[PDB]
């Protein structure tokens, strides 16, 4: 279902439907399904409806409300300078133009731009996709999933139990007190990264299998590096303990040690 110059009001049905409302302010009503749904040029309203619906946004066009409805709705940013997103704020923005921005409303999941962008999630479940750039990913409270993909990544998953794929590239990745219990999992970079503001002395690092674990003394929080021990493209570099640095040669006594 494709729009036109005039501003055009565009309904699916239950199906799966494509919406795109061309030129002028449109509004755009998916209906039950898993819709996908781009406003295009001018200041659209888009309403996913029920169902888990996809939402193609140029953040350069500013005005437009994107509402993914009930279910898991997607907003997507890659269809030049990248974007500032927050679900828990509901906006997304132009990195380095705050004023050219647009309403996100009842949105789960959000993908950026081949630029450096921020996403930051809210206190539900959120996947968070960066691409391309260099990118600074927060997931709020709740189970999070965070892909840095390319480029120069900092993931953070914050409370609840968070995936944290950093990618190619050279990544940091966050952790400390009543971060819960979050997994790394690392495809490759000579210099990625992990910062524990826990007191180092409060860390406890063990080999479990094939991964690396590094628990937090006194609570619930452990932070699992997938695959550490099969191979080097899985491995961090460096380890910090507040402000205390460890290597992987100092990793491995610490884990020897017990
Ligand atoms: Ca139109
Ligand atoms: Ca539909
Ligand atoms: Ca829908
Ligand atoms: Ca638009
Ligand atoms: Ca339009
Ligand atoms: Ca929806
Ligand atoms: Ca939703
Ligand atoms: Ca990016
Ligand atoms: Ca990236
Ligand atoms: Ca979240
Ligand atoms: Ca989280
Ligand atoms: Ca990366
Ligand atoms: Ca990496
Ligand atoms: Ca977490
Ligand atoms: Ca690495």
């Amino acid at each position: 279902i494709t729009g036109d110059a005039q501003a055009n009001v565009l309904r699916g049905a239950g199906g799966a439907d494509v919406l795109a409302g061309g030129e002028g302010d449109d509004v755009l009503l998916g209906g039950d399904g898993d819709d996908q749904l781009s406003g295009d040029a001018g200041r659209d309203r888009l309403y996913g409806e029920a169902g888990d619906d996809w939402f193609f946004q140029d953040a350069a066009n500013a005005g437009n409300l994107l509402d993914g409805g009930d279910g898991r709705d997607t907003v997507d940013f890659s269809g030049a300078k990248g974007v500032f997103l927050s679900l828990g704020k509901g906006f997304a923005s132009l990195m380095d133009e705050p004023e050219t921005s647009n309403v996100l409303r009842n949105i789960e999941n959000a993908v950026g731009s081949a630029r450096d962008d921020v996403l930051i999630g809210d206190a539900g479940a959120n996947v968070l996709n960066g691409l391309a750039g260099n990118d600074v990913l927060s997931g709020g409270a709740g189970d999070d999933v965070l892909l840095g993909d390319e480029g120069s990544d900092l993931l953070s998953g914050d409370a609840g139990n968070d995936d944290l794929f950093g990618g190619q590239g050279d990544d940091t990745y966050l952790f400390g007190v009543g971060y819960g219990h979050d997994t790394i999992y690392e495809s490759g970079g000579g210099h990625d990264t992990i910062r524990i503001n826990a007191g180092a002395d409060q860390l406890w690092f063990a080999r479990q299998g094939n991964d690396l674990e590094i628990r937090i003394l006194g609570t619930d929080d452990a932070l699992t590096v997938h695959d550490w021990y099969r191979d080097a493209d899985h491995r961090v570099e460096i380890i910090h303990a507040a402000n205390q640095a460890v290597d992987q040669a100092g990793i491995e006594k610490l884990v020897e040690a017990m």
